[PDB]
DNA sequence: TTTTCAACATATATTAGTAATACTTTTTCTGAAGATAAAATGACTCCATGG
């Protein structure tokens, strides 16, 4: 988010779906049932997200939490559209889904990987 | 020489999927004086044979 993250009071305040220990790790555990997503949480604002199946389920969680981003801070801003990439399903038909296609996706490097 | 850097690296935690093994647990499951008595003491007697 390139701005600072206080989570002192983050999980004080969230810390029912969150949790913060500063001895194990350094940033702070987020836990989104809604949809189910951990959330990674550091000081810098860098967040890494995972514990997904889905790639909207990433900008849906990232989106809905980000008002507590702008929530916390101390002294981009528009979400535009939610979704604005094609979906998974698209990039999963980009690839032959019939297990039988092998030899035409072939990299003819494989073999040479014998 | 010493100090600051740096730097290298490596855990550290999430979420998975396995799969397999090893490893701890847990949960059965058994292998003070004067009555009261108990017994040893002993006499009594039934009852044995024999001259």
């Amino acid at each position: 988010v390139k701005f600072p993250i206080r989570l002192e009071g983050l999980a004080f305040s969230h810390g029912t779906f969150s949790s913060y220990e500063p001895e194990l790790f350094p940033g702070l555990i987020y836990r989104m049932v809604k949809p189910k997503i951990v959330l990674l949480i550091f000081v810098s604002g860098k967040i890494v997200l995972t514990g997904a199946k889905q790639r909207e389920e990433i900008y849906q969680a990232f989106e809905a939490i980000y008002p507590v981003l702008s929530e916390f801070r101390k002294m981009s801003g528009s979400p535009r559209n939610l979704h604005l990439l094609p979906t998974t399903d698209t990039y999963l038909s980009k690839v032959s889904d019939d297990p039988d296609n092998l030899e035409d996706v072939d990299d003819e490097e494989l073999n040479a990987h014998l």
